[PDB]
């Protein structure tokens, strides 16, 4: 630390890292980049893949949302208790990333045309996270082990946004409904999710949710 | 260990994790899964995300290619010498991953109508790794730091398949170029890249490369 998130006035691929910081009792600066600022071409030109988020941690500069997440898991001890759990944390997040890339591509690339095909495939896509949960202490704690990981935040954000896209898509998944239900209640995380820092922001950058 | 890779008879997403093992002088078994056996559906059904590659390491069963990359870097010490190097290695891999997604979506979804545009875009897509490899002792060792990482096996394969795509695609990048020969000159890799079980193996499995 200190932490700075440099991003568009959208939740997008920073919603989960932001949650993590907040749940962890941490504080950060929000650097905001409007499309106008981005349209200047100054930020993009330095950015390693011409894309945001950008994260500064003390004197360390990072791109890629999952790098940032992994770096915070590695520093705040949110990467499982051991080398097995490390691997299972990854498996979970890689799975989140896969569904998220699908979600993004629907939203930005063809929303109204694909929504039906997307939401149809959704139960099949959520079932492995129910399974995962049911194979660890009975879905009673976290997605991996019995302490919180970066994969938990990234997955929490995945389900929240999906409840907006497809109201009631978690009915069929009891363990997962209680898990969003429980993890939201975590005191600092309740507060963060109610902050205008979050609430004032739309999920996506194109009107679509 | 011991190691087992379960996958279709292609290079695909088990290509980078096999170079790693070979160069690391390690050995492994192959569970070949033809398309016809996959259509039977009992393997599909048991896989966490219904997909391959699948990997067994001693008692651990893993899915997700980068998870197997990460698991391997962590056990064999191919994840940078420190915390910062770790975060940059992930930054490379995520960037490799992003170009692999796009190539995979060219190969399987619109090869015939996508290609000229794709190769058109290749230089300005390969440049980010040319940069990183510059800002790291002038390009003379590895993508990150001075010892090999899982991010180097993944990028190396990414660069090899793209040479098959458009032969001579790497000339506008003389740095990324010698990188490829350095890594393939490594006696353990060299020999595997000359074995049939690498040369006789299809890249993508749909007659397109
Ligand atoms: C312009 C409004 C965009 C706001 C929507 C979300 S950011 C979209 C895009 N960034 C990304 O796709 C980030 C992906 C990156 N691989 C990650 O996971 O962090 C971007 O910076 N795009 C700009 C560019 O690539 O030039
Ligand atoms: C004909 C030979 C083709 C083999 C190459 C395709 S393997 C493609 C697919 N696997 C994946 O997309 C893996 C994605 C995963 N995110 C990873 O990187 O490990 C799969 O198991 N697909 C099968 C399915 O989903 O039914």
């Amino acid at each position: 630390p200190p932490y700075t998130v440099v991003y568009f006035p959208v939740r997008g691929r920073s919603a989960a890292l932001r949650m993590l910081l907040a749940d962890q009792g941490q504080s950060w600066k929000e650097e905001v980049v409007t499309v106008e600022t981005w349209q200047e071409g100054s930020l993009k030109a330095s950015a390693l893949y011409g894309q945001l988020p950008k994260f500064q941690d003390g004197d360390l500069t990072l791109y890629q949302s999952n790098t940032i997440l992994r770096h915070l898991g590695r520093t705040l001890g949110l990467y499982g208790k051991d080398q097995q759990e490390a691997a299972l944390v990854d498996m979970v997040n890689d799975g989140v990333e896969d569904l998220r890339a699908k979600y993004i591509s629907l939203i930005y690339t063809n929303y109204e045309a694909g929504k039906d095909d997307y939401v149809k495939a959704l139960p099949g896509q959520l079932k492995p996270f129910e399974t995962l949960l049911s194979q660890n202490q009975g879905g009673k704690t976290f997605i991996v082990g019995d302490q919180i990981s970066f994969a938990d935040y990234n997955l929490l954000d995945l389900l929240l946004i999906h409840e907006v896209l497809a109201p009631g898509s978690l009915d069929a998944f009891p363990l997962l409904s209680a898990y969003v239900g429980r993890l939201s209640a975590r005191p600092k995380l309740k507060a963060f999710l109610a902050s205008p820092e979050y609430v004032n922001l739309p999920i996506n950058g194109n009107g679509k949710q």
